[PDB]
């Protein structure tokens, strides 16, 4: 028996504090050089079907700080497209490696490794959502909250494209109870089935989510979120394209930050097109908090991984008998 | 000094006998949650020519498992003088495998270097799969049967895992039978090593086409029949040499035996050399046995790093003397 | 604050001194099987933007002997879309040290201008820096009898590669006596020559670039390299050995022209029949495969002082560190 880590609406907002809370206690410990070795000698595969630095590094760096180990399964050497294939890969992996972790082309690969996997399956990334952005981001603006203001009193608007990292913004913010825009062009905004899962997550937490074309909304922001305009990694949209769609609309610049106030702070998953979404004057200035909110890629990433782990372990526990039975036998064996 | 893992030729019934015993032993271990760190900080450099999952993954957990790591090399990254490779890379890592097209790269690996080299598959032969399928075969003896007792009929293409079965199951004294179509059975020379082993241990083999070969087998095994990975056979080409005749299906299971269980090395190509029917029902183990890759690796590292260790002992006055003069350079 | 390693220009005899000398006392202790644990938990981000043998399993093998962990990214992560700068603050974010193998020098520079962790130069197209230092750990181990470093003389013979101008600027920053025998057009130029000649005023060593043969004569290391030139652009078979051979194959003949007792040195990998003759690389001067294990040997050497450096600008505070570690232990045996 497993957990698997595909989708926020599988989790409460208390499972997601809990979350949080593991996560910034692990970060304290490693910031003052105490590295909790809570995955000894258990290994993680990691398989990417795209390019990925934060997302791959992130994993890699928390197997070795818990004192575990990640290995990188490239692009092309492990194929997800056909449940066949699909299902024999996952019986095999499932026997070699303690835990996996998937950034995939199509959702429906991350969903059908983590139902034929018997260990814990965690998606890296898809086209349709990024959960582990979501924890990451959620770290991050509870770091970083506004004076006097608790978490679901917070206004997040973001900017631009409605990128998987969008829908999974609003996703998160939705589930912890919190105020969310998506201020994007008609024929870029989330769709009906996107706002019909935000409304089902306010009609439990109080939030409340909109998606509009109107400039306004920025205003009150404590949040301004973007992306990048060129859309999935295998079918860009041209830059002559893209400028058409946006450019200067939905270009955050000190303009729109100062219209969602002299507080708002900046935040942007990265990587980031100067000169397009966001320009240099913003993302290099004093309210900028994209790299804080990158170094808890990794913070969220161990946080998920212990998590994930420790229910393993809880679900499937082992026999403190029978384990040092085996350790005798072994050590005789090599003794004489 | 050192030992190597290139055949199983070079080993005894008596050594495969204890590498499944240690194998086995380690498995139980991490199986309840000991993880035995008889590797501590060694590395393993892992050279890959061809494409792998299984063998791959397996040698790069088991270090991590054991307390030491696996380095990857993917193809291209180390071309295979194979003496001047040898040397450096045995002054850069404690143990050295590799997957290699033609089999005298491995050879040749293994001679120059004074590290231990252990083949993860050539085009002769699969070692490491040959302790994994016998440390499969020990987990699931038919009730009241010995190992030597026990019948092994490979169905299909002679492939370099059909050999190696051959090799390690007459090693051990068992009966084995290559049912295969002419043109794609184990070769002279094969059989001849197969017959030397046989006047040793007591066992049988047996190449043929005669589909009543099958009957009576505990075990059944099969691979795919698109041949070699740098020449692999067209569709159209192996469905003709092979389908319908050595398709592993139900009735073949059936004429085999009620209890005759199915082994394959993975990954299979559904629909040719074994149907669903057969590789996911009740006498299937080969994802136990794919499970046992790990196994058999586990304990030839341990193997291995214990003799060259044993060979080339560390003098403790020495070290203790080594750790001193660091750690008052590191203070003053 | 950090230090890097990006060229030996920046630093002084007596600091080369100190890293053979710990390189040297690391070498001892796992020679006799103490691996002395002084990366515990570290993360080594390993750029390539190059193919690698040598370079790349030293720095893996390095990680895990010292019980950390490098992480092996292939042309993953592009140096293109996202600047130098934003690539540098996320990397720093997620692990302890950067290495990079780069085509173009303005690359590491960059990198380790930017990043807020320590950066090696794991070769680019100016120099190679650790090649430097492992080839000065096997000078120490091999020196002539009754010879002081700075009495010898060292020849390197052929093209100028960068690894040939990284010879000149380690000998002569040592104060001993280099030369570059190679031909016209494939010499050290002036800028090299300048830089040289800058160390030599500093140490008392000397420096000569030259197409006589009888400036072989005397030497204590006779050193070469391949004649292919750079890895984006190399030279053919026919052209290379037009400018080369036979005058600056290392032969039994050079050799002997040189002294019996001269050893032969070479970064590999070597093209037999070229640069050098079997009879010489596999002969008994031959110290080549020594020079080869010390590349280990010194890149363990460097990851301990950088990152002993690291810590010493940047303490941890041991009365936060028992807090979080308390609040960790805490938060996992009371919560769920
Ligand atoms: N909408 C973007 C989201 C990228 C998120 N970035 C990350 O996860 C960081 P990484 O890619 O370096 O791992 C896209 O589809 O590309
Ligand atoms: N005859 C087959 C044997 C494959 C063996 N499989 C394994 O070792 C599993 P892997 O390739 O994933 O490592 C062939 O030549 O392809
Ligand atoms: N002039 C040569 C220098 C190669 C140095 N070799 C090494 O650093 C060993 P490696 O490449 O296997 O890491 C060139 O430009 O190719
Ligand atoms: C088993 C036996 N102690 C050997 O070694
Ligand atoms: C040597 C010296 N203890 C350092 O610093
Ligand atoms: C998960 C969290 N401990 C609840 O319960
Ligand atoms: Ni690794």
């Amino acid at each position: 028996m497993k957990r698997d880590y595909v989708t926020t609406e599988t989790y409460t907002k208390e499972e997601m504090h809990y979350l949080v809370d593991l996560s910034l206690k692990i970060k304290e410990a490693i910031k003052n050089g105490y590295y909790p070795q809570l995955l000894k000698n258990k290994s993680l595969g990691m398989i990417f079907q795209q390019s990925s630095t934060g997302t791959r590094v992130s994993f890699e760096t928390a197997m070795e700080q818990l004192g575990g180990h990640g290995e990188y399964l490239a692009p092309g050497q492990i194929q997800l497209g056909g449940h066949e294939t699909i299902e024999d890969t996952s019986r095999v992996l499932s026997r070699l490696v303690d835990i996996l972790m998937a950034r995939v082309e199509r959702h429906h690969s991350i969903v059908d490794l983590a139902n034929c996997a018997t260990i814990p399956v965690i998606n890296g990334m898809s086209d349709y959502n990024h959960p582990t952005q979501e924890l990451g981001d959620l770290c991050t603006m509870v770091e970083h909250l506004p004076e006097g203001k608790k978490l679901e009193d917070c206004k997040v608007v973001f900017v631009g494209d409605a990128t998987q990292v969008c829908f999974s913004l609003g996703l998160i913010t939705t589930k912890m109870g919190m105020n969310f825009v998506h201020f994007g062009p008609e024929g870029f905004q989330l769709n009906e089935e996107h706002q019909a899962k935000l409304a089902k997550n306010c009609e439990v937490s109080g939030g409340s989510f909109l998606v509009t074309d109107d400039a306004s909304s920025v205003e009150g922001a404590d949040f301004l979120y973007t992306d990048v305009w060129y859309g999935l990694y295998e079918a860009e949209l041209s830059e002559e394209e893209r400028m058409k769609v946006f450019y200067p609309k939905y270009q955050v610049n000190q303009e729109m930050m100062d219209r969602a106030g002299a507080n708002c702070k900046f935040m942007h998953c990265l990587p980031a097109t100067r000169g397009e979404e966001v320009t240099d004057e913003v993302i290099d200035g004093k309210n900028s908090i994209c790299f804080d909110e990158a170094e808890n890629r990794l913070t969220s990433i161990r946080g998920l991984l212990v998590y994930l782990m420790n229910d393993y372990e809880a679900k499937n526990p082992y026999d403190l008998i029978k384990q040092a039975e085996a350790k005798k036998e072994l050590e005789v064996f090599l003794d004489t």
